[PDB]
């Protein structure tokens, strides 16, 4: 459906790392599954600095594993709060 995790990142740091760090939390092999956010694509070799938000630091990625009925596996970060006082666009 939308499988959900929540999981923290470098934001002037690249955001495809969540194949990395999000290796434990879905116990899923992160491959096929490129990263996005609100179901828009981001590059894993760019930052939230490239792609969205400049903050700062570390934001808090409410990101789901989108694999819709056969549809392109995204990991889309649906949530991004620096820190914990929520930053926004």
């Amino acid at each position: 459906m939308a499988e959900c995790v929540s999981q923290a990142i470098d934001i002037n740091e690249p955001i495809g790392n969540l194949k990395k760090l999000l290796e434990p939390r879905l116990q899923c092999s992160l491959d096929a599954h490129e990263i996005c956010l609100q179901d828009i694509q981001l590059d894993p070799d760019r930052s939230l600095f490239d792609q969205g938000v400049k903050t700062d630091g570390t934001v808090q990625l409410s990101v789901q594993v989108i694999s819709y009925q056969g549809m392109e596996p995204k990991l889309n970060i649906l949530e991004i709060v620096k820190t914990a006082e929520t930053v926004e666009w």
